[PDB]
């Protein structure tokens, strides 16, 4: 143990990396496999839409495999379900994250081309299964080397719904958040996962968040104020009708920048989802053309049959499915 608690076995002498929603993230060793890893600790069994988010990325995580995708080495916890109280997630130590190198490092367009490749190549694995990350940026992708790209954060990771009608639903990054789910186009689709690469591609190229709004209402008055004007929006909310703008070319924006790769911002920032560019197709952009290949680029086996549209299940539930799931990584 340490302070920072915790429990090894089967890790030592770890190190602390920081806090997100639940304690460490901690840097230890491993014993069996001889290595530097990044141990997990989960405290959700207070809350309901915490275990939620921790049951939700314990299934994914470990159907999914790809290079691009985070993966779940180990998971321990108390043998038995009467003391289960943490839950310690165990995997791959990354150097860093593009949030971080974003903060100390312009990006060449080589390195940017290859970042935006890795990305897309991961969420190609992502949406063939069906599935949804929702909460794309630059701190959700780990970084090892320009060539090792890792995404992370499956927490709010829902299976895709475009027909289906989802204050509730909550929520998507705001500075990386599709139009359309603050225009109430209920909808789970595909193409807010684009929309978040979009903004990601953006920030890549200048080092600062394209639509950095305050509040939901200051980030649609940031993407109009790029975009340009274009109501379903029931809400009020309803008087955005204010400063109509035009839409602002991103070479403006972006002088410095290649064309090819401004050409492919355009088509993934764009409002109406349903004209937004899909994932195949944004690898098939003239911009990743020296990247893309269709046979190496690994898709999931199948679709996902449903999240078990579990949404208001009793907290004691989810426990036990939770320990159903994680029994695998006893050694017993
Ligand atoms: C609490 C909850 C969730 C997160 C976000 N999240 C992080 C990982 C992760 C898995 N393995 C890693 N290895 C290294 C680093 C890392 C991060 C920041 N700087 C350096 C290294 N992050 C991860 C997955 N998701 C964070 C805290």
């Amino acid at each position: 143990e340490m302070v920072r608690f915790d429990v090894g076995p089967r890790y030592t002498n770890l190190s602390y990396i920081g806090e997100g929603a639940y304690g460490m993230v901690c840097s230890a060793y491993d014993n069996v496999n001889k290595v530097r890893v990044a141990i997990k600790k989960i405290s959700p069994f207070e809350h309901q839409t915490y275990c939620q988010r921790t049951l939700r990325e314990i299934k994914i995580l470990l159907r999914f495999r790809h290079e691009n995708i985070i993966g779940i080495n180990d998971i321990i916890r108390a043998p038995t379900i009467e003391q289960m109280k943490d839950v310690y997630i165990v995997q791959d130590l990354m150097e860093t994250d593009l949030y971080k190198l974003l903060k100390t490092q312009h990006l060449s367009n080589d390195h940017i081309c290859y970042f935006l490749y890795q990305i897309l190549r991961g969420l190609k694995y992502i949406h063939s299964a069906n599935v949804l990350h929702r909460d794309l940026k630059p701190s959700n992708l780990l970084l090892n080397t320009t060539c090792d790209l890792k995404i992370c954060d499956f927490g709010l990771a829902r299976v895709a719904d475009p027909d289906h009608d989802h204050l509730t639903e909550y929520v998507a990054t705001r500075w990386y958040r599709a139009p359309e789910i603050m225009l109430n186009s209920k909808g789970y689709t595909k193409s807010i996962d684009i929309w978040s690469v979009g903004c990601i591609l953006a920030e890549m190229l200048s080092n600062r968040p394209i639509f950095p709004g305050k509040h939901y209402l200051d980030q649609l008055n940031h993407i109009l104020g790029i975009l340009g004007s274009p109501i379903n929006l029931k809400a009020r909310n309803y008087l955005l009708s204010l400063p109509h703008k035009n839409k602002v070319p991103w070479n403006r924006l972006f002088p410095n920048a290649d064309s090819k790769a401004l050409d492919l911002l355009d088509k993934m920032l764009t409002f109406n989802p349903h004209k937004r560019i899909e994932v195949e197709q944004a690898l098939a952009h003239p911009y990743l053309e020296q990247y893309y290949d269709p046979s190496d680029e690994p898709i999931a086996e199948a679709p996902f049959k449903f999240d078990m549209e579990l949404d208001d299940l009793p907290k004691e539930k989810l426990k036990e499915l939770i320990f159903e799931e994680t029994a695998r990584f006893q050694p017993g």
